[PDB]
């Protein structure tokens, strides 16, 4: 779905699922942006 997309605080705490990371600012993906430093969730990089 492309409804409550967002993920984390600003993602109504919902979280993305078994690995994909959220970024800082709420959003689902991978990579430096998303698994690095700034991750509320998902497979991250710490």
């Amino acid at each position: 779905a492309a409804a409550a997309q967002r993920c984390g605080e600003q993602g109504s705490n919902m979280e993305c699922p078994n690995n994909l990371c959220c970024s800082q600012y709420g959003y689902c993906g991978m990579g430096g942006d998303y698994c690095g430093k700034g991750c509320q969730n998902g497979a991250c990089w710490t």
